């Protein structure tokens, strides 16, 4: 599975890797205006990890 998200949709400081385990990008998304505009599915992306430098 794939989550619909993308280096800016991704919250910032979660590190967002792809489903075969390569790196894409890291989330860095203002965290002051209302998350819904960069909300596009990245077909690239699988799952971000927050917990991680």
């Amino acid at each position: 599975d794939r989550i619909c998200t993308n280096c800016a949709a991704g919250t910032k400081g979660c590190k967002y890797f792809s489903d075969d385990g390569t790196f894409v990008c890291e989330g860095e998304s203002d965290p002051r205006n209302p998350k819904a505009a960069p909300r596009n599915c990245d077909p690239r992306i699988a799952y971000g990890i927050c917990p991680l430098a």
